[PDB]
């Protein structure tokens, strides 16, 4: 005979245990470093296998050149920290939240990442 | 006014990326070496992240005292490589496929990394027979 298994919600387990890393700040490889004009500087510690599997533009980024081993500090402009912050979180999670002010700035980090779920989610909000 | 959101199946998404990585050896910082008795010697390659996330002791073993970041070489003892590398393909894609005359050595390396997942489903096999 032969006898298979799926634990169904597996997927979600282990990536709230991957959240867990990430705020205890363990197994971390890379630290985004965010610089906005007229903002204060942010830090941001993540997993860069947990990033490249949410956005092709992380997953380029850590696969291609000469890449620190062990921990990676990249500089990041062009991006809000707040918004960079609600990008990671969503790739930890699966869910984004922010105010109706803000769907336009992380419509467009999120573009800027290729992060095209939270793209289009942005986009059935602000044409309702 | 606020603004929610849930990707129901991203985690399978990301998983399924993540494990397409691991098949690239792009990323990875452990290397397992697996030497069982006298079976052929294997390697399997993996994200921290990823087992200490399907395995509770994959996770003391990478997040205990000072570990070499970077590329860490360890020796697994104990179990066989199919099981090994059978319990990894759980961690990337939440499935697990054996035989029969089989479901004891998976449900032993199961038990050995506590993936209670499928210790569980193994013995509510030999149960049901
Ligand atoms: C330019 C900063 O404005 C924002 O986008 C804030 C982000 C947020 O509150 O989700
Ligand atoms: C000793 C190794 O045990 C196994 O993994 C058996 C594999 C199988 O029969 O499917």
């Amino acid at each position: 005979r032969t006898f298979s298994y799926t634990l169904e919600d597996h997927t979600k387990q282990a990536f709230g245990i991957m959240n867990e890393l990430r705020l205890s700040q363990q197994l971390c490889d890379v630290t985004l470093q965010v610089k906005y004009q007229d903002a204060p500087a942010a830090q941001f510690m993540a997993h860069k296998v947990v990033l490249a599997s949410s956005s092709p533009v992380f997953k380029a980024m850590f696969t291609n050149g000469l890449r620190e081993q062990g921990m990676e500090v990249v500089s990041i402009e062009g991006i809000h920290p707040k918004v960079m912050e609600r990008l990671i979180e969503f790739a930890y999670t699966a869910s984004i939240s922010m105010g109706e002010k803000c769907v336009l700035h992380v419509m467009n980090g999120a573009v800027m990442y290729q992060i095209d779920s939270v793209v289009r989610a942005c986009a059935d909000f602000l044409v309702q």
